[PDB]
């Protein structure tokens, strides 16, 4: 009849702490991010979750987050599957740049569009970009279901959904319909893309949805795999709203 | 050789210092065992290994070993598959017992026979055993390819090969033939079992094979997946030989 699953975005690493777009740059979790993953695992253990399958992106921070959660649950044996289709949205040329600096240079309105709009596309990352090489030279992108030269160089949230939706429908959703307990260790925007779809959020309303880092996201789906109600956050609601505000404030100018 | 494959047994756990038979008890790696895994990954990175698939058992120490290896390699994205068929030999009633104590009581030769014989089956573990419940009540064994009551309660090395061979033939071997570079993160005796098979080691000769912890083992196979030479421990042979002696000495008074 109804099905519940868990999705979340990993804890913040070095870059996001200093307010820089990370996106496809394969940055590892820091001490704080690791602890955040362990805390999510402890929460899920308290709820006595017994996962059957775990899905992650190919960015190591989402994989490590999943590994830490499984360790906390004593479920390291549970199958894990990783796909670039769950990768964080590709911020193109904006990768590595400071969000507040962009707000000062282009205005808060434009930054909000780049960050949260559905259709706005970031300028494409070019070969001259400081982080182009370490991204596209990695073997993980040489064995994807799409050619290396075919992978995106930037993505709007709509682009993300277009490449993520097929993975959800074809590899995750079937497991949900089989009654399996699933965990999705993803990122801020790839998660927003999935939620927009599952909750039927309008192209206009999705711009106001911001997800806090390191917080289990609860979602219940119906027989048609559509949300029964809006997504919920597991934990201290005040700390969670404060965390959401922090993320929103990274795109704003001081005082 | 036509194909190359890497297999290894994980680093130490708490019962290594205590020198007790761990077997199916899901003990975690200790600080040293984790470092052993990191050193394996660094050694594999130094040799440019790029894995396409990783196989482990369902005992967490072998999984964490694979994870630590992949991290050192920057290959955390490589698919991992786990199976009880790769689990360490089931020591039955001997689980939890101190090896040196048994050697003192029954003789080093007796303990050596129980540890390395290909045919001797240890006494089955009974419900009254101190670690029976901690083993058979785990969900991981409720979802394997055979019923919970079908799982072994003790195994000779021969029994191990018999339940491991099907997995090798069905899941691992095909991937190797496809040209994929495979990493098998297993245990001391389940690894000896696979080596016996791949190298065509006799029932008598397998007794003399003891594997060191946390050392990558390179196996080169031909078109028929038969070893084209004895296994090769990757690293300093002197340190490796001392590591082998360490494992042997666990059974000496
Ligand atoms: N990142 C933190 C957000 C508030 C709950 C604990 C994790």
């Amino acid at each position: 009849s109804k099905y519940k699953l868990i999705m979340l975005r990993h804890g913040e690493g070095a870059w996001n702490k200093e307010n820089r777009f990370c996106s496809w740059v394969d940055q590892k979790l820091n001490s704080e991010g690791m602890e955040e993953a362990r805390n999510c695992g402890k929460q899920l253990k308290a709820l006595n979750f017994e996962f059957d399958l775990v899905f992650t992106s190919v960015l190591n921070r989402s994989i490590h987050t999943a590994w830490l959660i499984l360790e906390e649950l004593g479920q390291e044996w549970v199958p894990v599957e990783s796909s670039w289709r769950l990768n964080e949205r590709h911020y193109g040329a904006l990768i590595g740049l400071n969000r507040e600096q962009m707000a000062l240079n282009h205005g808060e309105e434009q930054v909000r569009l780049w960050r949260r709009s559905y259709n706005v596309t970031p300028p494409p990352i070019e070969e001259s970009h400081p982080y182009y090489q370490e991204i596209y030279n990695d073997r993980r992108y040489k064995v994807c279901d799409v050619p290396l030269d075919q992978l995106p160089r930037s993505e709007s949230l709509k682009d993300v959904l277009e490449r993520l939706l097929p993975y959800w429908n074809e590899r995750i959703a079937p497991e949900v319909l089989r009654g399996k307990t699933i965990l999705i260790s993803a990122h801020g925007n790839s998660s927003r893309a999935l939620l927009k779809h599952l909750e039927g959020i309008s192209d206009e309303d999705i711009i106001n949805i911001t997800l806090p880092t390191g917080v289990p996201i609860l979602l219940e789906l119906d027989e048609n795999l559509r949300a029964v109600g809006p997504h919920q956050f597991l934990g201290d609601q005040e700390a969670i709203q404060a965390a959401i505000k922090k993320v929103e404030d990274q795109g704003k100018v001081k005082q």
